[PDB]
């Protein structure tokens, strides 16, 4: 589980191509003796498992994560190359503090950003989801958007509107974001619920 | 995300401006060590973000955070000033329940208290809520009136009622909470994606 | 509490009625050791109280724990046997990883298998839930069956669909598990959340 609160911006070292998916090399700020082979770390919003960590004793700080089919077509994973900056955040340890909301970082498609807007010293991004995903977005409900948890300021169809503060804005890789930029979202998993719901009582 | 269920009064230290922003300062009995640099802690039912704290070898109990367009368009901080109590609550932790009202902190606007009655140890609010949130506001259903999960009594059209308990009164700003006075109104978040959902 | 990674299949070795419950010897690969008196243990998804251990120097490898009047109405143990094989996992202590989903250890029902297709490596469960959990299990969302983390991948109806992996059904009961078995069911947070704020319409 994560809660869409970013603690690391991670750079790609190396792009790998296997069979169904790609290989990542990420550098970044975590310490890898607190990493096992094996750990979740929500890179971008899309959940990744380490395969790969240093030589133990060295010093190095990176860690290395395969990405696979589903991926590859869901997500911008595929665009991505070396030198790439990316969100960071790791799995939720028993007490930790759920800032955001419940992100499970299982990334449900891809929305572009129409419009960026400087708010001060905050930006305000529109951003268009697919039809398919509109339902599931509300106003001042919770979406995760290149695994930053966010309010939705304002929706319109398949369009919505959220708020950058300016803290964001500098840990996260929000800063560099521009007009035409695909990011990866995934939507609230209590929508699910109140669709279930819906859906269960019209039977 | 928050439960609703506040844990410490705070008071507004200071109100710095900032570019379309406010800096501010809270003063609170938490104590710093506790609470890491971007954590969230739901300032009167604003969740905010925390970008300072005091530093190391003071013996002061505050923390800082931003308040930017949103939370000064549509909340109660845009009246804020050194001095006033405001209620705190800090995130939920993994493996703590979520028992019967979750809030996000993402607050809809202003709800106005509009009559203060006394009922014995307890008193009711009657309150009125902007247009756009009168379908939200079911009969018994949960609300959160700066950052205090209560129960929606009795309702007609935007106006409402809940009732506070002699407890709430004390470890709560609803004490000092007279009749004219703004509260931050946060609609279920459940209900919110039901209603979307039903919008097709 | 728990994640829902199981970490040994134990046995039950003896099943003994109690005055109103029943006492269970679990036969485990845990290191004897490391198991404390009173520590809590979910044994197929019901977290349970550990009440005795073997003798002073001895060599026996079992704990025992007790199941109550509530557990043996909504758990599957009421049928279980000696020589049945049932999930374990340990306590997570403040600070520990979690690589599935939040268990408390408290079953809500029980789930009845009704389909068992094979994916390659991969093994497809299709379950029938209760009337009271089925409009809570959403697709995407998490659920634990005989203790273990899983992800609803198809919900139709009262019938949802659940995937097993090769290392999954090697590791768990599930490896073993058939039509008809009835599971232990507990649905996380936001599904009980869910329930929470609709058995309030009232
Ligand atoms: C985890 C989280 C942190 C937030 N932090 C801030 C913040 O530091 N400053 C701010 O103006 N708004 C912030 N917001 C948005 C703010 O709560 C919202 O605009 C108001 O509640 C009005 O709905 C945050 C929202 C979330 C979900």
């Amino acid at each position: 589980m994560f809660t869409g609160i970013i603690t690391d911006i991670g750079k790609v070292d190396r792009v790998k191509p296997l069979n169904e998916g790609v290989l990542l090399r990420i550098e970044t700020a975590y310490d890898p003796e607190t990493i096992e082979l094996g750990a979740s770390i929500a890179c971008s919003g899309v959940c990744l498992t380490v395969v790969a960590l240093p030589e133990k004793g060295s010093n190095a700080r990176w860690f290395e994560v395969e990405a696979w089919e589903e991926a590859l077509r869901l997500t911008t994973i595929s665009s991505w190359q070396s030198g790439r900056k990316i969100n960071l955040e790791r799995s939720l340890k028993l007490g930790d503090e759920m800032g955001g909301h419940l992100v499970f970082g299982h990334v449900d498609g891809q929305a572009e950003i129409v419009e960026r807007k400087d708010e001060g010293d905050a930006v305000r991004f529109t951003l268009r989801a697919p039809e398919e995903l509109a339902p599931f977005i509300a106003q001042k409900g919770s979406v995760a958007l290149d695994g930053t948890s966010l309010t939705v300021n304002g929706v319109n169809a398949n369009e919505f509107d959220v708020l950058l503060i300016r803290h964001s804005l500098e840990v996260t890789t929000w800063g560099e974001r521009k007009a035409g930029d695909k990011v990866n979202i995934e939507i609230d998993q209590l929508a699910r619920y109140a669709a279930r719901l819906a859906q269960y009582q019209k039977l």
